């Protein structure tokens, strides 16, 4: 899917995690976030269209998703050990990373 | 140093990074910040003084500094590599993580 679709998937599953009742629910939402981040990592954002595909700004954009995926993996590790509160807390650590990419590339 | 002093160091050295013009200064301030964060991690904050150190909240508090330290290291790598503007921008994005912890425990 394209970038706005994947961002909607990111945003909607954050709320699913916030309201989750067990760690397996958090797990399911996080795996869907993980796939959406990796799919978005293949897009070219508008504010970098007129830029070389190999530009350092393109690689910083792509590495922003690598960082986010690492944090999603960190939260998945807690969710798969049944720690619903702790994986929920880890998922809200994502929000600042969301905003840091937006500040430069949205 | 006590918790409040370490916060003073983090707050004042963020502004030092803002006004610096060369990597040597950025490195110096990021280094003071990194030690202050690791020192603050060992404290018990007043809004948690009647919890136990193994309480979730006390572990969430600790984990916030682990995460902040890693992002300081990322900015130190940029200033060791001599990219002053990028390191200054990485340091500005620390504020979101400051605020996230503050909204819970400040
Ligand atoms: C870069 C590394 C990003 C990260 C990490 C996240 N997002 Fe993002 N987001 C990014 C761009 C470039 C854009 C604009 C894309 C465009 O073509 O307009 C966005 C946009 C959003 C939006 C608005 C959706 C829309 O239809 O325009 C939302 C709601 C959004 N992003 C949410 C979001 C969340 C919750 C993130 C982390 C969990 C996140 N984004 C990360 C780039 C990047
Ligand atoms: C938790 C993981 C925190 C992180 C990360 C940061 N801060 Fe912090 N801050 C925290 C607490 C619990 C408190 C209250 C301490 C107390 O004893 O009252 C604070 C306080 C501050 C203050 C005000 C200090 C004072 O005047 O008493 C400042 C200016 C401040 N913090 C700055 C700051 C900055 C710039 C941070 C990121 C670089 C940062 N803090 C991170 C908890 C946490
Ligand atoms: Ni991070």
């Amino acid at each position: 899917a394209d970038l706005e679709d994947n961002m909607e998937t990111l945003n909607d599953n954050l709320k699913v995690i916030e309201k989750a009742d067990n760690a397996a629910q958090v797990k399911d939402a996080l795996t869907k976030m993980r796939a959406a981040a990796l799919d978005a990592q293949k897009a070219t954002p508008p504010k970098l269209e007129d830029k070389s595909p190999d530009s350092p700004e393109m690689w910083h954009f792509r590495h922003g998703f690598d960082h986010l995926v690492g944090h999603i993996d960190d939260a998945l590790k807690l969710a798969n050990e049944g720690k619903v509160k702790e994986a929920q807390a880890a998922a809200e650590q994502l929000k600042c990373h969301c905003n840091a990419c937006h500040q430069h590339y949205r």
